[PDB]
This record gives C-alpha cells, structure tokens and sequence, in this order.
C-alpha cells in the first residue's frame, strides 16, 4: 500500500479517533499516555537528535490522523522535543512551572492532524534534575509498541549507531494483510456477538459523581501503587500454581473489585490485547497500534474462591480472544445499531511483558518509569500495569470528576488490599472482597445505634397516661373530644366485649372503622385484649376484605356492623363498647403481634405484615424520643389506619399522651378540613407520607396556618427537594421536618433524616441515620455488602423488623433474611450509603426497568420531569402494550393570584324557569314511574316522593313551562321513553351519559335555559372577527351531543377544536357526529397526554366542574390545558338543573358536590385563571377566566428532556394531570400512573427541505435508501465513524457547524434538521 | 493484629473483672468473638477471638495455606481467627478467656508449644516430643521426650 | 449486635501513611531534639534520620528495593533503630530478629521469609541472605528522602 497514502484506521484506532470529538461520550481526549522519567543530567541535544532520529526510523511516530483515516508524513511540520530548560530557576518557581508543564502535556490532545502523534520533552530543574517526558498519542501505537519507542529512544540516546535496522513491515501493509487475513475470523465472531448484544451486560455501574455526557474535559487522575519484587513473585509463583497467566490474576481482581462496586457484577471491561501477530519478525520492532480490543463479557462470581473466579475469569478472558476477531468497537457500533448504548468505558490494559516495561536500554538512559498518564476517551477507568523496577505499578486512569471524591482512591486501596490479600494468603479464601474498612466501621456504628427504647407492649404507655392523667384529651374529632380515661375505658370495653367474642393473645382482628374515635378505641381495645389487630379501610372494596380476611386467618372484625354469619365473626364497635370492661389489659410479652398491615391487593394475594409489639414500640420510643414528645402535643392522623404511621399517632402519640386531632372519614385527605384541625385545635405534630403534606401545603399560608406544627415527620414516598423550603416558613419557629425511610416490615419506619434546609448536594432527601435500635444495609444482590457509594438493594435489620408476612412464610423466608450480620427484612428498595454513613434511598427496585436496550432510572425522570418551569411534580413508569413504553406525567404548580373579583348578571332567569323544571321532573319522574319496576326500591320511594317534593308543592308551573323549556311534549314524551327504554336495559350510568334527552350536562344544555347558557359561553370566541387561527379544546364532552347542541356557534372560520373527556364510550359518540375539523381525545383513566398542555387559547367546560372529585381538580386541569393569556369559558352549577339532578340520582351521586361564586372564584383565582362572570345568576353561571405563564407545552418539555436525559430515557409518550393520584396508603399511586398510561397509550417520507437534504446525506453515507423521516441514524446503519462522514456531508451540503453531541441526543432525522433549521 | 486491637484503661479495677479485660477495640479496628462454624457468640458467652478492621497484618510472609487458616473473609469483612478464647460482657467489654491451643505465654514472650516439640523432634533420636508452661511461682516452661529405638530382629 | 457494631465500628482515627513517614517529619521539623537516649549518650532525630537514610542508601546500593525484606539482628542500641528506619527508608519491609536468635531457627526463618538481606553487625555476602555490617551501612550515602511507600506495603 503507497507508503505515504491515506490508509484505513486499525478499529481501535478509530475507537481513539472518535474519542478525540469534543460531541462525543467524555471525549474530546487524545489516548495519549504521557510518560515521566528522572535523572540528574542527560545532554539536551543527544535527546533532541534522538528524539527526531526515532521519528524517521519509524513511519507510526510520523503518521498524520485526518478524515478518520492515517497518512504517513516523511517528516512531521510539529516540534518533535519540547526541551523547557529551567536549571537557573528559584526551585518552587519551576516546580510550579513543572506542575502546570505536566498538568497540560499529560492532559494534552497531541496534534495528531498534523502528525505530531509523538512528543518528546524535557524540564531541566534548577534543584539538578533532568524529567524526561513522553506524550505518545495511541493513535501512533500499542503501549506494546510503547516500550519498543522507548527501546529506540534508549538506544537513539546512548549509541544511536546500534539503531541496526529501521523496521521495514510498513503499518499500512500489516493492515491490508491483517484486514483481509482475519476475514472468516471476523464474520465468525460477529455472528457470536450479534447473536449476544441482546445478552451482553452494561458498562460496570460504578458510582459517578457526574453523568459522563456532563463533561467536556476529562483530566485522567492516575492513582497507582508499586507492587514490590516479593509481592510480584508471590501473585506470579500463584499465579503458576492456579494455572492462570498473571494479567488474568490482576484482571480477575479488577474484575471483583469492579463487580464489588457496581450495581450488578456482570459487565462488559475493554481488555486491550497485543495483536503483534504478523508475518515478518520485525514486527517485534515496529512502533505502530498492535492494540486490538476485547469486550471481555465478565460476570464475576460472588462467594466462590478467589482460585475459582481466576480461572473463570482467565477462561473467559481467553475464549473471547477468539471472539476479538470481531472488534469490541464494532460490537458497541452493533450495539447501537441494535438501538442499546452499552459502552466498556472501564479498561484492563495488562501490559505485564515480564522485561520491565521500560525497557533495559531505556533503564540505563533514564530511571524506571517514575509517573505516567493516560487519556483514554470514553473511559472512565483505564486501569494498566506495567512491570516497574521488577515489581508491577498498578496504575488506574480514573477521570477527574466523574466518580466521587475519594471513590476511586477507596475502590483502588480495596484493589490493592486485595491484590495484596492474593499475595499473603491461599486463593482457597473467599473471593469476596471485605468491605474497605472504614466503609464498614461507620455502617457498624450507624447500625450500631443503642435501642433508645424499652422493650412492652404497644398500648402500654396508653394505658399508663390513662391512669395518670383520664380528664387529659386524648382524642379530638369533627367537634367533640375524648378524654384519656374516657378512651382507656372505652377501649377497655371493646376489649371484654372482644375477650366474650373468643378473641384472645395474639389472635388477629380486623378493624373496618371510619375514622374516629371510636376506630381508635378498636385499636386499643384489640390490642388491650391481647389481640393483633388489622386494620382496613371501611371503604375498600368487597372482594379484597375478603382475601384479606381470609388472608389474615382473622379471628374476627370489629366494621361498625354486626354480623356474627359473615366469614370471620362481624361486630359492631358500638356493641363492643356496651360489652364489659377489663380490669387491665390483657398482659401480652411485646413479641407478641401487636398488628397486621396490608399494602393494596391489586399485588395478587394482599400482603400482610404482622409487627410484633416489641418492634412497634422499638421504632414509636426511637422516634419519640427524637421528637420529645410531650402531654401538650397534638398530632394529627391523616395516616389512614391501614398506613403503618398511624401506629406511630396512636401508640406514639397516646403512649407520651399527645392528645390525636383526628380527621373523620369525610375528612380523610381533606387538605381544608386538616387545615381548620390544625388552626382549631393548635396541632403540634404531622405524620404523612409526603403527597399528604404537600397537598396540605398546597393551601396558602393565610388559608391554611400552621404555625402551631413543632415537628412534621414525612415518609413512605419520596420526599421533593423543595419540600422543608415551602414547609419552613408554614410550621413552627425551629421547623424540625423529619423525612423517614423503610416499608412496613420494618415497623413504622427505619430511618431519620432530619431537615433544617436541604443542602445542595442532595438529589432526593435521603434516608438518614437508621432510627435507634434499628440498621440499614445496601447489598449486593448475592447479599453481601455494597459499598459506600455503590447501589444495591436496602435490607433493614434488628429491634424493629415485622415478625413477616402474617399467614405467608413462604414470602417471609424471601424476603426476610438471615446472616452473620442478624435479620434482615430485604425491601426491594435500592440505594447507596454515602461517605458521611447517610443513606440515599433510590426508589424501589421496579423503578427501574432494562428497557430494550438501557436501565431507565424513572426516580431521574422524575426529578428532570420536576426541573421543567412551573411544574409541582412528575412521576415515571414502564407501561404494557407491544413496545413496553416509558410513560411519564406531570402536574403544574398554578400561581395563585387573588384575581376573583366580580360582579354577577343575575337579570336573564326567573322562577317560572325553575317551575318549568321542577315541573319537567314531575313529569319525567311519574313517566319512568310509569314502569316504576326499573328503579332499585330505594330510588323507587325516592321517586314517588320527588313526584310530590320536587314539584307543585314548591315550584308550581301552568304548560308555559313547556315554553320556557324549548322542548314542548313531544320532548316530555321522547324523554320519558328513553329514560324507561334505558333503564329497561338498566344502562345507567353509561348510556344515561350518553342521551341527547337525559343526560345530565345535556339536560343543562336545553332545560335552564341551557343552550342560552351554551350559546353566552361559545359567544366571544373571537375567530371569526379576528380572522385568525384559534385552538379550543372541552373538558367534559361526555357524548357531544351537548356541543351538538351548541355546535352553529361554535363552527367558526379559523377555529381548531380538541374534545376531551375522563371516560372513553362517551367520546366514540363525540367522534362519530362532529366534522373531521374537530379532535376528539380521551382522559382515558383520569390522564391528560402532555401533547394538549399550553397549546389551546380557549378552553370549554359545560355543567360539570362538580364532576370532578374537588373543584380543584378539574380547575388544575383546565389552566395547564390554556395557552398563557387563554380564556377558560365555564358553566358552574351554583344550582343544579332538577333533571341534570335527576340524571345524578341515577348515577347516584351526591349534590353537595356543587360549590358558590364565590367558592369557584377563589379556587379559580388559586388555580391562577383571572376572572369575570357573565350570566344565569344561582343557577348555571358563566365564568370565563384568563391564564398565566404555565409554561407547560409538549414543545417546552421536549426542550427540557432534551437538556436533561440522555435519549435512552426520552418520555416515549408524556402525559399531564391536575394532581397525581394517592394511595389509600398515603403515596403517590404509581401504579395507577403505570395503568392509566398503558390505557391512555392506544413509515413517512421527509417533507421539510432539510429533512430531504439530510436524507440525501444519510444515503450517500449508509447507502440503504433513505424513504423514512422516523428512523434514527444508529438504527438505520450509521456509526461514530459514519457520524464523521455525515458531519462532513452537512459541512459540504449546508455549510452549518453541526453540535455533534446535540445530533447524538438528536438521532431521528428532524431532529439533526433542528441544526440546520437555527441555520447553525 | 497489627501492634495491639484493644485498650482497657485502668484508673481502677472493678471488683467482678476475673482478668484485665481486652476492653473496647482499640479505633480503627474490631473483635467479633466466634463459634466454632464462624458465627458470633452472644455476650458472656466464650466464643474465639476474631481481630478485624484496618490493623491486621496482610498475612504470614509466605504461608499462604496459614494465611487462609487464619486472615478469614466473612460478611462483616476481614478477620484474624486468633485462637484466643474470650466473650463480650453484658457491658461490651471483651474478656479475653486464655487460650484453647498449644500457645503460652514464657516471660511475656509468645511460644508455641508445637514449634518447641518439633524442635526437641528434630534433635536426632525424639520420636516425638510433649511441651508445657508449668505449675509453680516460676512460671516455667517444660518439655517431655518420647526417644526412637532403633530396632531390630 | 447493636453495641458490638458501636465498638467494632470505631472509626478509623488514623491517616493510612508510610510507617516511617511521621519520624523522618519529627526529623526535619526538629533535627537537634533527644530522638535516643541510650547508655547514657543521646542521638537526636537529625542524627538519627540520617543515620537510617545513609542505612537506606547503602541497602539500595546492597540491591534492597521498595516491599523486599530486609532482616535486622542488631544489639538493642541506636544502631538497630537507624537500621529499621533505614530499611523502611530503604522502602522495604524489616524482618527483626534477636542478635540471640540460635543460627539453625534464624536460617528457618531468613529461608520462610524469602529475605533479600539481613543486618547484623556481621559482614558475609555469602551467607543465605546476604548478610551486612550497619557500621558500613552507615558509611553509605544518605538517600535524600525515604523511598515513596504507598501505605499498605
Ligand atoms: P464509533 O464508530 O466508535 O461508534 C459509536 C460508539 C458507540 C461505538 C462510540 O461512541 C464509542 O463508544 N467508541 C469507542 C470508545 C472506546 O471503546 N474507547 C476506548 C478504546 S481503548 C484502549 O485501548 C486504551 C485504553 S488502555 C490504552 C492506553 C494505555 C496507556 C496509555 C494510554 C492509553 O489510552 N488505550
Ligand atoms: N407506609 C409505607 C411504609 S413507611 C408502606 O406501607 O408502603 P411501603 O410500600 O411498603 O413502603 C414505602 C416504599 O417506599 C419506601 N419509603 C419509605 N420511606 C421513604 C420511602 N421512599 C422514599 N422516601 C422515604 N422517606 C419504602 O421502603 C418502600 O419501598
Ligand atoms: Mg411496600
């Protein structure tokens, strides 16, 4: 091949190559290793000379890398010598000065592009020291190749005549040889990988302090340590006797180490190996890249022998040399042609070759290697050895930055106290790595915390405070209070009338009570009768109680109900407070069960957790004693007994006397009715998970005044970093917010962070210390420890842990766990200790999924998702359907504004109006009571009674009701008709909402002067005055035969319509009537898609803000549906249509759902809209309400995403909601998310000029024909290396500097049109 | 260990201390106290003493084989298998107990009764050998010979 | 298990460091004071450091090199501690016996140990180490500095 001609880069040539692009993965760095080297004195010419002698010896040390290919200069334009001499200097001066020489020239990117891929230097130090240094650019060659530069540098400096022979195999004919010799090889083994890219693992998942996409200038750090001659001769005399050549020993144990520290122990390492295979000898002495690059698949062992994970790993090692055929370059390009990003961006360069590195003729000239520097790219961790004196430098290229402050430094020491564990003991030993030390003391410290606690039953304290103290309350509800001695005695009662009932120690119980006092002395009075109780939500539904019942083995349940029949026996509480009253409580040992909590049954057989007393009150005393709870507090308890916090309020709270405001059952997520609670009865304490709090803060502060709150306590979700800010200035002086971790089976929580204010290093609030008594560990999945930093699963342990799953040990025995280290329940979160001993917590280990191709971190969806402008909070899941989608959803925070001032137009309606109506139900009530028998009995008497109550006795009107109706009796007839037809067919709700004559809104649409109302509320829709486009979209479509109705002033020139509705049936309806000009688009299970957010001018809601479960709700909805100065356009039932009234009977669901103007107004105003009402008086008011800056549009956040997430982890479909839905538990439903999207889920040609042009592109680069827009680059065939090429086209074709960093985010063809788009 | 792993301070000794215990771990480094299969002993009860934590020695120079008997890996990290019987009181403190093998203690220097045996056994005509560390206030060290015969027919 | 994990939990209370390092700092922070005091004649930690580095440089130019073993069998005397500090200067490791210690046990011992050298008052480069006078060790050149040690040598 001509000898000075462009030839082809060797594959990890190109992997350099690609790596020196500033857009590329941390890139933009030479794989340059600089070499250091000390003496006293060498002569500066003999080096200058030898230096450039070398450079026309070898055709490498003088080959130019351009176009991603090599060409051989005769002699390069750049300075071969960089001779700084210093000797007359002040010696810190040029120490200093040396410092930054070295900083720069070990940092540096090599000219290689004008063929300076090899530099020689020099410092000449003024305290008499000559530091040779070599910045040799791997473009040029192996470190292999390097020692052989260094060979002839040793040899150019002392007795450049001895320099025999320059080597004559030229670099670019071992590669036409090499290329077309291993061509079977190369196919062989691409058909082994590509049949594994599926199968491969990831990069290690070490800890990094920052995303490797999150820096342009990745210094190395090198960490290094000398192995000794008889360390060297210990692991190579070992090394023989387990039959394993010395790199596999060290990589082996590179391998455990990075096993140890990542968050799973298979991964991909880059092992370059020394292909210095050719025909001529020479190529012994040729100086160009014999590197050739493995993608060593290891799967490291935990728990086998050292000897046993050596031999694995060298077995592995050496069988997939044979697969080094194929190039790992061309498996991570195959990789992502397969649409999967893996990487091998940590190294193993074993360059062990037994001499020394430095080579004897070196040696001589100069001293043994004294420091060195690679600048691998896209490597986090070059880790090489070299033979230095004849012991073995380690030496691990870590980056500046990208892993945590002191990590690699610990990971490195656990390196060499391993290889060191290797030398001085038998490999029979485990392969295990300890924990580094001083990892572990700390997690034995924090793990080590006391009790701080007395080990009795539950309800002891209680009962104490009861006879100390009886007149003290113990209890406050929706007015009255309860005492402590009132309590204690009533509990006392239902514990004899449990005790007559057969229930007896430890003996289970459930407790089905609405919220209130008399569900607190059920718990007391179970526990009290020695029982364990279980307590359920009143209102979860049939089939669940009774697999929880069942599930339970449950002795009995107390449900404010007597039946005796039922499967376990039934009672009422109030029968259990007419029973006799114990003497005391029945003495129970506090291992006994004290309760049995059950997270949702929706996870197949309910899971129950059985907590002993003794664990209950270990966690209560752990935080009472944080807390000091005192006789003056008062907490409240919007824990749902079913919500292990409740536990604490009660048996905490009680047990120090801290009186319970409680929330009745009406009440129970309430944010008003918590916040009259806390402002009323002074509240000193909180208890929730975080969604309850958030939802109580989210009430203004003159709203909502909390001031009284001495310490807020916060768990069982994730806590928003935004939290303890918005909370300090709400709760007392000194805020005391306690964010608390761990599941249920832990007794009510395992962790405390407190929280003054978050300090900025946080991404989550993390689990803090674990609560006295109690631990924590992070583990590898074989359940040995991870370490600080390092992911793994949560176990919690000791004086706290559930007794398990109540009648499950199956599950119990997986997960609850038994070690050297004691019990521990396995929680199935992940998370990390960091160097402090905090504990971040990293969401449950569900949350994150491999996902085709990459583990998604839905917790950093989230938190990018919460970064976006105007945004309360986000949640992420991975959904059903055949691509398994990402889904992600966002809520708006809506800048409330105190707007609501009005004046109402009361002058249209009268009460012959309401008389028509009233008189309309008459007759629609007695014509389905013509066929009476399609009611149910209790709407049946409702009925016959309305027939009289909702007519001539209060609102009496002659056949001009007809008239003010507009329907006249053919209408009454064709009503009556399809209202008995219908429920003949007994199709409420669902064809009910479907009718033109009977559905609710629709009734209100023609009745109140409902299409009057219909026809104010579409008028000023100014299209067709301004002559301009205009987005609309509705929110309660039902059917559409409400808009139908209204439909001549509402198809206006300009106008784009979107409808919309939280039920699908009743938009098939919608679609098939109105004209293909109008969307329709469903809410479907309660989710708005993100693709509506900020994009409609005017927004449409019809007699149905009620419909929503707060005003609220359906208020949120509509200001994140607004484009910013949008008008929202509402009818508000201030009263009902009695027929709409009728048709919400039949649904039967409550009027007292219906809201004042000045209620509407001031949420309104709260959901930030500025307001003027317009019409139909107390009946059906028209509002109409402008929107401010959102920020919320499906542009904006493909923005955002596109600066903050990677394309592995783009929201694939995006959705919106007013707020995110909540456990009956407390959380955030993320299942619920995970369902509604897989719901709510349900190729082309370029047509932009840029598209067409960049298609042309792509095609003359892939050659596949370029038909399709939708395809990505990396999918369709392209590469790094063909990312060049197509680089380069732009440049020829467009002329724009394309953001190649940008284009990997953007890989899709209009999205790499967006450059040229900004004309770039 | 490294030079020492405990520190009892001793300003006074308590009346119930049977011994000077090994008191808390010196920093930096730990005790667990075993069974026999490895798992720790509950207070009071006489288990072997495990030394852990940074201080240990890398291993025996080169014996390997001993390296493995002793320097041990578990789930809490690494540990030293000392052969010193002790247990942890209710308190936390650590009495160490003696010991269970052939290792005494000769004018505060540590002697293995084995290697003196296997000394006395590699004079020509010990078949085998017995040592002790005697009764008396002198404290000294004892030795028992078995002769080999010669024999014949 | 909770107080055990307190008391083996005890943080580290130490800057992982070459063992020498702090001495030869003691050394250059105050050459002139007492390092030694010894049949009543003193040495200050000057003296005493140079003393070990002229013993380091002469054990580098004996072929000693950093985590290779060195024996010292001196009389107990500053000869010996300048011997030990000049091994660990010298980078290697010390293998310490008594100059008592009986020649058959220290051939065991100088054969298990692998040992590069020893120091011993003596001069024989033919014994089984290498065996050297620290009176002509401390005729060597002094290194200006201990060799760097990573701690965990
Ligand atoms: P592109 O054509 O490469 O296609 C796209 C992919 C995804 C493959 C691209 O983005 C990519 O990842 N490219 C490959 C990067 C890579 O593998 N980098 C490491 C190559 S390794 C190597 O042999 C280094 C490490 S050890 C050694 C060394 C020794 C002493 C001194 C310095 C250095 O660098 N060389
Ligand atoms: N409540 C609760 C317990 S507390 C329950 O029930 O539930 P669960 O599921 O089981 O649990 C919860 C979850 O989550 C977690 N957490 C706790 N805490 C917390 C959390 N997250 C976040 N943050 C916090 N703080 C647990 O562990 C599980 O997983
Ligand atoms: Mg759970």
């Amino acid at each position: 091949q001509d000898r000075d001609q462009p030839f082809e880069l060797s594959s990890v040539q190109q992997a350099y190559w690609l790596g020196r692009g500033a857009g590329e993965v941390l890139g933009n760095v030479s794989c340059h290793a600089f070499l250091e080297f000390r003496t006293r004195d060498v002569d500066p010419q003999r080096l200058a000379a030898a230096a450039e002698c070398v450079r026309q010896r070898h055709p490498m040390l003088r080959a130019r890398f351009l176009d991603g290919r090599q060409q051989i200069l005769p002699t390069p334009p750049l300075s071969c010598f960089d001779l700084q001499d210093w000797r007359t200097l002040q010696v810190d001066e040029a120490e200093r000065d040396w410092q930054a020489l070295r900083d720069w020239r070990a940092h540096e990117c090599l000219a290689v592009e004008r063929g300076q891929v090899f530099l020689l230097g020099l410092v000449r130090m003024p305290g008499g020291e000559d530091r040779l240094w070599l910045s040799l650019d791997l473009l040029a060659a192996d470190v292999e190749s390097l020692r052989l530069l260094l060979a002839e540098l040793g040899v150019a400096y002392l007795a450049p005549e001895r320099l025999a022979e320059p080597p004559a195999l030229h670099f670019a004919d071992y590669l036409a040889h090499r290329a077309a010799q291993r061509a079977e090889a190369a196919a062989r083994a691409r058909d082994y990988w590509l049949e594994r890219l599926p199968r491969l693992p990831d990069a290690p998942a070490l800890p990094l302090a920052c995303a490797p996409e999150s820096i342009r200038q990745p210094r190395t750090r090198r960490l290094a340590f000398q192995l000794s001659a008889g360390e060297s001769r210990r692991l190579e005399r070992l090394a023989a006797q387990h039959g394993v050549t010395l790199s596999s020993v060290f990589g082996c144990a590179f391998a455990l180490v990075l096993a140890r520290w990542s968050e799973s122990a298979e991964f991909l390492l880059n092992v370059p190996l020394f292909d210095r295979h050719a025909d001529d000898p020479r190529i012994g002495e040729v100086i160009a890249d014999f590197t050739t690059l493995l993608l060593l698949e290891c799967r490291m062992q935990a728990g086998v022998s050292f000897a046993e994970a050596v031999k694995s790993f060298q077995r592995n090692l050496h069988g997939a040399i044979d697969h080094a055929a194929f190039p790992a370059l061309e498996v991570l390009r195959e990789a992502r042609r397969q649409g999967q990003p893996r990487s091998a961006p940590v190294v193993f360069a074993s360059n062990l070759g037994e001499e020394g590195f430095v080579p004897a003729a070196f040696r001589d000239a100069f001293g043994d290697l004294h420091d060195m520097l690679s600048q691998t790219p896209q490597v986090w961790l070059d880790h090489q050895l070299y033979r230095v004196g004849d012991g073995i430098l380690l030496a691990w290229d870590s980056v500046v930055g990208l892993f945590p402050e002191g990590l690699p430094e610990t990971m490195f020491e656990a390196y060499v106290g391993l290889l060191q564990r290797l030398c001085d003991s038998a490999w029979g030993q485990p392969a295990d790595l300890p924990l580094p030390w001083a990892q572990q003391a700390r997690r034995a410290l924090l793990n080590g915390q006391p009790a701080c606690a007395t080990a009795r039953t539950l309800h002891r304290d209680f009962f104490l405070r009861a006879a100390e103290a009886p007149d003290a309350d113990a209890l406050l509800y929706r007015d009255q209070r309860v005492t402590r001695g009132e309590l204690a005695e009533r509990a006392l009662r239902i514990a004899g009338g449990l005790r007559e009932a057969g229930v007896r120690p430890g003996d289970a119980v459930e407790v089905s009570l609405p919220r209130g006092p008399q569900q607190v002395a059920a718990v007391f009075g179970v526990l009290a009768a020695g029982a364990c109780y279980v307590p359920l939500d009143i209102d979860q539904p049939p089939a669940r109680r009774r697999l929880i019942e069942e599930a339970a083995g449950v002795c009995l349940a107390i449900t404010e109900e007597d039946d005796p029949q039922a499967l376990p026996p039934r009672l009422d509480v109030q029968r259990l407070l007419r029973g006799p009253a114990l003497a005391a409580p029945v003495p129970l040992a506090p291992q006994a069960s004290a309760y049995v909590i059950y997270t949702s049954g929706s996870t197949g057989v309910p899971k129950g957790v059985e907590v002993s007393h003794a664990a209950a009150i270990n966690t209560i005393d752990a935080l009472l004693d944080l807390l000091r709870v005192n006789a003056s507090d008062r907490l409240l308890a919007v824990s749902a007994l079913d919500f292990d916090l409740s536990v604490f309020d009660l048996f905490g709270g009680l047990g120090a006397g801290a009186s319970l405001v409680l929330p009745a059952q009406e009440q129970a997520r309430d944010a008003a009715a918590w916040a009259e609670a806390i402002q009323r009865h002074a509240v000193s304490l909180w208890n929730s998970a975080p969604a309850l709090l958030e939802m109580a803060l989210s009430l203004p502060a003159s709203q909502a005044d909390y001031r009284s709150l001495r310490a807020v306590l916060l768990s069982g979700d994730w806590v928003a970093l935004d939290l303890p800010g918005r909370l300090r200035p709400r709760c007392a002086e000194g805020c005391r917010l306690h964010v608390l971790g761990g599941a249920t089976e832990a007794g009510i929580w395992s962790n405390l962070q407190s929280v003054d204010t978050v300090p900025p290093h946080w991404r989550s609030i993390p689990y803090g210390r674990p609560l006295p008594g109690q631990a924590y560990r992070v583990v590898d999945t074989h359940g040995r420890d991870v370490p600080d930093l390092v992911v793994g699963e949560l176990w919690i342990g000791g004086a706290s842990l559930a007794r398990g799953y109540r009648n499950d040990p199956e599950l119990s025995a997986r997960r609850f766990v038994h070690d050297a280290q004691g019990r521990w329940y396995r929680t199935g979160d992940r998370g990390r200790y960091w160097g402090d001993g905090t504990l971040e917590f990293l969401g449950r280990v569900d949350q994150q999924v491999k996902v085709r191709g990459q583990r998604i971190e839905l917790g950093e969806v989230e938190a990018a998702l919460c970064a976006q402008a105007g945004v309360e909070s986000a949640c992420a899941a991975v959904l059903g359907g055949g691509v398994a989608s990402l889904g992600a959803v966002l809520v708006p925070r809506l800048a409330p504004r105190a707007e609501g001032s009005m004046d109402l137009p009361a002058a249209q309606p009268f009460a012959g109006l309401a008389e028509a109506e009233a008189v309309l139900t008459r007759e629609i009530l007695g014509a389905l009571l013509e066929a009476p028998l399609e009611l149910d009995d209790g709407l049946r008497r409702r009925w016959l009674d309305w027939l009289a109550d909702s007519a001539a006795s209060a609102l009496p009107s002659l056949d001009e009701a007809l008239r003010r109706l507009g329907w006249q009796a053919a209408g009454l007839t064709a009503m009556g008709n399809a209202l008995r037809g219908l429920l003949a067919g007994e199709q409420a709700p669902a064809a009910l909402l479907l009718d033109p004559w009977l559905a609710p809104q629709a009734v209100a649409a023609r009745l109140p002067d409902g299409r009057e109302a219909l026809a104010r509320l579409l008028e000023a829709l100014p299209t067709p005055a301004a002559g301009e486009r205009l987005r609309v979209a509705v929110l309660d479509t039902r059917a559409g035969l409400w808009l139908d109705q209204g439909m001549a002033s509402l198809l206006r020139p300009g106008l784009e319509l979107t409808l919309f509705e939280r039920s699908r049936v009743l938009l098939d309806a919608a679609a098939t009537r109105l004209p293909e000009r109008i969307v329709v688009q469903a809410l479907d299970d309660g989710l708005l898609p993100a693709e509506h957010l900020g994009r409609y001018d005017r927004v449409i809601s019809f007699a149905a803000l009620h419909a929503y479960e707060a005003s609220r709700e359906g208020l949120a909805l509509a200001a994140a549906l607004l484009r910013p100065q949008g008008r929202l356009l509402l009818v508000d039932l201030l009263c009902e249509s009695p027929l709409a009234l009728l048709g919400a009977a039949l649904l039967d669901d409550r009027p007292l759902r219906l809201a004042e103007l000045p209620s509407l107004l001031a949420d309104l105003a709260a959901a930030g809209l500025a307001p003027r009402c317009l019409w139909r008086s107390e009946r059906i008011a028209l509002v109409e309400a402008l929107a401010p800056g959102l920020g919320l549009d499906a542009a904006a956040l493909q923005a955002g995403l596109e600066q903050r997430l990677p394309q592995a982890m783009r929201p694939e479909r995006l959705w919106c909601l007013p707020s995110l839905p909540l456990n009956g538990n407390g959380k955030v439903d993320r299942r619920r998310l995970a369902e509604s999207m897989t719901r709510a889920l349900g190729a082309e040609e370029p047509l932009e000029a840029h598209e067409q042009a960049l298609a042309e592109c792509w095609e003359a680069v892939l050659k596949r024909p370029v038909r399709r827009r939708e395809a990505s680059f990396f999918s369709l065939g392209g590469d790094s290396l063909l990312a060049t090429r197509l680089l380069a086209g732009i440049r020829e074709r467009f002329g724009v500097r394309l953001g190649m960093a940008d284009f990997y985010r953007q890989p899709t063809l209009a999205g790499l049109a967006r450059h040229l788009q900004v004309q770039t």
